[PDB]
């Protein structure tokens, strides 16, 4: 049963009336004809009356099958065979126009499913089954529920209007027109360039590709009243429609003349509107474009000023027909068709929210429409604006009706066992195992009923919660791609670049909140959402928190490109890192930095080396970091909308390598910490040019080793370590203890932190490989390397 | 001689009854035949009883042949006759729907042979043997059962359901759909997407390529029962099968009007769930053809969501599509397809192991799964987890089956031997030497039951060998491509890299150790199997090394990629100008090392002299040595997976080729040693980054001649001798006796090390070669220029 007639459900339900009252007790076919007869005026019933079938004649073999009868008509739904009649009844309904059914399409229907129980009834009542569903036939067919036309009622219009068209006014009568979406503005925009008559065509540019056609639709519309020139009242709107002329024609230039005649009779000036379509590929000029070049009757006739046409172009296109002239854009003009700015997109959201009906999500919040599109702005970052924005609301929005309703409760179980019986039952039929098989029927539909129970008391689980939606609901699915897991995201984002830079404190935390800060929206949004400098020991902390960030914001590790600004500039890219400067800041901003961040508008992007670049460097990051653009590739602008700049350079290192140790003098300790966090960002200062740098959210600052700085390197070597090994299925880490231990191994006063790897590898790496050859542990598990006695133990967990 | 039921199977037997019975010695058809009318209810018996046959009326006939009879009836077999007439009928049963073989194909069977014995017994006792298959036949055909069809019972969805399509619902409901292996959670996050209407679309991106389509039928299933909301409850499901789609108008255009046609009906309200494959080719988005531009149809039914949908879309043709804007994306969102990782690898193959036993030998053992998976990882290659796994077990499985039944120990021979008697045997009856050929035919019989018995008394040796495929069993598989073969390659290893090494008996060691570690299974699959860095001296040292590591692994010399860093002390690409360089770090990345590793994934990876280069150039080369992987070229991914990265440097070298002689006491010989053993890991911190050092398993250390080091050389050198005739037929050794002999003509003090090469030449190549010419040796013998008598001399050991 579904989406029905009346007429259809009520000769169905009919059969549940005689499932009880004649005790049949799955209802078949038989009870479906009866119902055919039961409804009386039905077109059924009615057919039915005609062959001589009344209630009772139908009733009287019926209830000779089940005659009043297992009264508690058990299992008191249907069999099959009469839901088959369903299913074949919608067939013969489509047969005659019918979406549904009808009470026709039933009787029919039981025609249908012939050598079932309406049929046998009807073979045994006379009653030849293609009779009963001529009978039907006949009270039926030659459907009409529609307007059936009246005709044109002004028609000046004959010569051209035959041919070619429908025209938009003709559909905008009793407005079985879609509006469509707007981009409401720009209609309005569209009439006074469609006002004119050598300026006649509005010209309508922006991507097909968001509903365009709406506008257009908008015109005849608006044309009507109370609003438009009283000249575009007296006009009438014909389109000028290429599938119509193309068809039963198939030639181009045959095309061209069709589209003359219209034009000719278009000599009705004051009065007709042609609506020509891609107005651009008709000029046929600019590019290769030569589509057709219906231009040579097409621009004369809006340039004399006979013809008042409507312009649909293409972006580049409109130019690619104005640049021949002479009277070329005497007609189009041109007027911006919106790609829903982000605003339009939330009110988007908000509109197809409301359409979950059967779908109970989003079905609220107002928040959660707002974090789809908020969210989904700053982070990914790599759609549109609105479709970024409502995949997100609906993204959330099933998820949690479904969380919800995971299980029958956690009677998921009963449906198994339901099976068990089913085969342990059913392989006792066949041996008779006659009690033996009959517990089992038990066993199994007491099992099937339980199921069914709790497979919908989960449907009280829904009816309990599952509205709802909200900020973090959208934030968990925008995170899916990439306010909850957005905002924990930012948040906690201190916290996650800590664990992934050698301490670095005031790094990360600068880093952190910079990112953070940005990402919530009031800083560097088309611009990057961190520009930076990053200043400092380089392998402590700098490259590694570059990683971090990629990992972080943009969900990825290798969602960072790297590209070194000191090269572009030709003055390093002659010389070492770069050998060979084939054009080379030519080949960044013609090629490489413009194509790499288009591609990924959300990732970090690092510009290595901006001290000892040279000016040029420094506008090129400084157009970057003011607008979020650099226009290269011939016009063609690279998105660095929510990357992270990050510009490397050093230059305050020393201090932050000077370390807030413990117990070394604290009175040097809390005078390098300060210091070191401070430095760096000061030392940079005074090589470079300072434009590019002020457009920057922090200037980051690094340290040392402190004491706690040194054991995040070993902990980032041990770390590495332990994510080589993966691939094949060897999980090793090594917990805090051993990591405790591999520590002690990376200082003396005389060394710094960065051999640690190479011991790391000693006493983990080549000792545990060392130690699984004999055949310890098993290959496909986790492997600790642990201290547990204060020496390392190789300890094993899942 | 197949696979046969019952029925077929006792006709056939009830001809060995007439064997003895009618004396038959071997039993042609017409016993076949009188067995089909002697079961007597069976479906061949009862034909033959339509044609009168009874059991008797064949058995009459029969009788008239052999009579009972030879009732030795010797070779108590079939005869050929009857052999072609059980294999026709077996596959004349097949043909006339019947997996293994029925009575009635029997007897069908025998008409097909309607020329055998059979045949003319029928033809004897009147009835045709077209008649007979006639009978047969007409108790076989009128299929349709355990079958029939149903569409839905609502059917609400007729115009659209009719048309067009499928429905994953319909044909789940007796479950003819499979699975299929998961994507698991894939299943589960479809129905995130999917009861959504403005993310109406899972998108599932991913290698198809695995079976995406296990993860659709995932949905069908779900909305029945239960892990589905109440919103993908109350719905039913349609598959957009585009073949229907286009139907046999053969266009685009029909296409799109269906689709269309669905979306009309879909206003059950997004109630209907709609499969829309490749989704974005639809969308029309991405491309210089977008593949047709249904998404101007599909984005508002998608937005409002009446058009609930879903999505199989490619990996980057989802990301255009989404970026079509404005609510096409609302509708698709991506999801992540298994492509097995390692440990998913593992359970795959255990999913169809047990049925590698239709090819018997696997199933078995747990640890040969594990190391199908882990064996691939480190030896042999870049290929997919699972499918690296799968065939490893299945490999060794069967390697050994075979091995079982090639061990009867070449019992073959048998088999040969009994040839030559037949021959012997029938050209001496055909001249008959009459008993000239008796002798030959008993000479014959002997033979065959000899060489019969023992092909199968090793099936002994199959219930000895053939179950057991262990790791082993595994390995010497995964060697077969390149834990037997694998670790042997392993275990022995420094023994083989010591014989192409020129002393350096650290070094050999340190490698060995490090490579035997990960490649037996127990470390560095994700980077290389070894990093390294490798200081010495050279011809006394590092390159040596490089190569035998390259020859013992992976398989000859020159299976090695070989990068000069001292090109990476970049500059000589500006105006110098060396390959193909955008500059020269560039070069690295974007062609050289990155494409050569991606030819050979399984080589010595060679980054020659690190030394003075830039060290950003070690930072790209530290991205292989950590992570294994560089990403560049066009976006390739080199998998450094499974080569041994070496990487050589030296500054050190100078005392790494001064001996460790008794150069003026045995104090100098182990003080040498400890002096070469600090020179080369101080030198390589100092030669380079410690950072670089860090993701490099060993330091590999390089010594030179205690005497021995330098008749190491000698022995490379003159091993090359050893290596280079058998191309052209011949088998060259400098014997150790000479070898020592040529090695004594290397010293002075001012000039050694190299002349050898030479020397070599002159006293071993040189004087073999002038004794050769004359015809003092034959060819493809075995050449030793040893020393007899302290004195060179050629000697053969063939």
């Amino acid at each position: 049963f579904g989406r029905f007639t009346e007429r259809a459900q009520k000769v169905l339900a009919l059969a549940q009336e005689e499932a009880l009252r004649l005790g049949h007790n799955n209802i078949g076919t038989e009870h479906i004809l009866l119902g055919l007869v039961r409804e009386g005026e039905g077109i059924a019933a009615k057919a039915l009356q005609a062959l001589g079938l009344g209630s009772e004649k139908i009733q009287k073999e019926v209830e000779s099958l089940i005659g009043r009868g297992q009264e508690m008509s058990q299992t008191i739904h249907y069999t099959p065979r009469a839901k088959k009649v369903i299913e074949l009844s919608m067939d013969e309904a489509r047969k005659l126009g019918h979406s549904y059914v009808g009470t026709e399409h039933i009787l029919l229907g039981l025609i249908r499913e012939g050598e079932g129980v309406a049929a046998r009834v009807l073979n045994n009542l006379g009653v030849s089954l293609n009779k009963a569903r001529q009978q039907v036939l006949q009270l039926l067919g030659s459907n009409e529920t529609g307007s059936s036309a009246a005709g044109t009622n002004s028609n000046a219009n004959t010569p051209t209007l035959d041919s070619l068209a429908r025209d938009l006014t003709a559909i905008a009568k009793e407005d079985s027109l879609d509006p469509v979406i707007g981009r409401s503005k720009e209609i309005q925009r569209v009439i006074e360039v469609l006002s004119r008559r050598t300026k006649n065509n509005p010209v309508l540019i922006g991507e097909p590709g968001v509903g365009k056609t709406a506008i257009a639709e908008g015109l005849a519309q608006q044309i009507i009243n109370n609003e438009v020139p009283e000249i575009l009242r007296d006009k009438r709107v014909m389109t000028l429609d290429m599938g119509t002329v193309v068809a039963g024609t198939k030639y181009r230039g045959e095309f061209e003349d069709r589209l003359k005649k219209v034009m000719d009779e278009i000599r009705q000036a004051g009065n007709i509107i042609l609506f020509i379509d891609a107005l651009h590929t008709l000029i046929g000029a600019g590019g290769a474009e030569g589509a057709i070049d219906a231009s040579n009757i097409l621009k004369p006739s809006l340039a004399r000023g006979e013809l008042q046409c409507i312009g649909a172009t293409t972006l580049d296109e409109y130019r690619k027909y104005i640049e021949k002239d002479a009277a070329l854009e005497r007609r189009f003009q041109p007027i911006q068709v919106d790609q829903p700015s982000v605003d339009e997109s939330i009110q988007i959201l908000q509109g197809l929210r409301d359409r979950y009906e059967a779908h109970h999500r989003v079905s609220i919040t107002d928040d959660a429409i707002e974090a789809a599109v908020k969210l989904s702005d700053r982070y990914i970052s790599d759609r549109f604006l609105p479709d970024k924005a409502i995949d997100l609301i609906d993204e959330a929005g099933s998820k949690v009706r479904l969380r919800s309703f995971t299980t029958p409760p956690n009677l998921k179980e009963l449906e198994q066992k339901l099976d068990e019986v089913r085969k342990e039952k059913d392989a006792a039929v066949q041996s008779q195992e006659f009690e033996k098989a009959a517990s089992l029927r038990d066993t199994e539909q007491r099992l099937r009923e339980q199921v069914e129970d709790t497979k919908k008391s989960w449907k009280e689980k829904q009816g309990q919660e599952n509205s709802e939606v909200t900020v973090d609901d959208i934030a968990m699915v925008v995170s899916s791609w990439t306010a909850q897991t957005e905002t924990d995201k930012l948040l906690n984002m201190e916290n996650i670049l800590h664990s992934r830079v050698i301490g670095q404190d005031e790094a990360v935390v600068a880093v952190a909140k910079a990112v953070r800060r940005a990402r919530a929206g009031l800083k560097d949004p088309k611009r990057p959402i961190g520009s930076f400098i990053f200043l400092g020991p380089t392998g402590v902390g700098k490259t590694e928190l570059a990683r971090a960030l990629a990992e972080s914001i943009f969900g990825d590790e290798e969602s960072m490109i790297r590209i070194d600004m000191s090269e572009y500039m030709e003055k390093h890219s002659t010389s070492r890192l770069v050998g060979s400067p084939p054009g080379y800041v030519g080949y960044d901003e013609g090629g490489q930095l413009t194509e790499k961040v288009r591609r990924k508008p959300y990732s970090v992007v690092l510009l290595d080396a901006i001290e000892k670049a040279h000016p040029d460097v420094f506008n090129i990051l400084l157009q970057v970091l003011e607008d979020g653009r650099l226009t290269d590739s011939k016009g063609r602008t690279v998105d660095f909308r929510n990357t992270i700049l990050i510009m490397t350079s050093n230059v305050g290192a020393s201090e932050l390598k000077r370390n807030k140790y413990v117990g070394f003098n604290v009175q040097d300790e809390t005078q390098n910490h300060k210091d070191m966090k401070d430095k760096v960002m000061g030392e940079l200062k005074r090589a470079f040019r300072p434009e590019f740098i002020n457009r920057i959210d922090e200037i980051i600052v690094f340290h040392s080793l402190e004491k706690k700085h040194l054991t995040e390197i070993v902990s980032l070597m041990s770390d590495q370590l332990t994510k080589r090994l993966k691939e094949q299925d060897l999980s090793i880490e090594l917990t805090d203890a051993a990591k405790a231990k591999v520590a002690e191994e990376g200082v003396d006063l005389e060394y710094g932190a960065r051999p640690l790897r190479r011991a790391i590898q000693k006493h983990v790496e080549d000792r545990l490989s060392e130690e699984l050859l004999r055949g310890n542990i098993h290959k496909g598990q986790h492997i600790v390397l642990d201290v547990e006695d204060g020496e390392f133990v190789v300890k094993t967990t899942a």
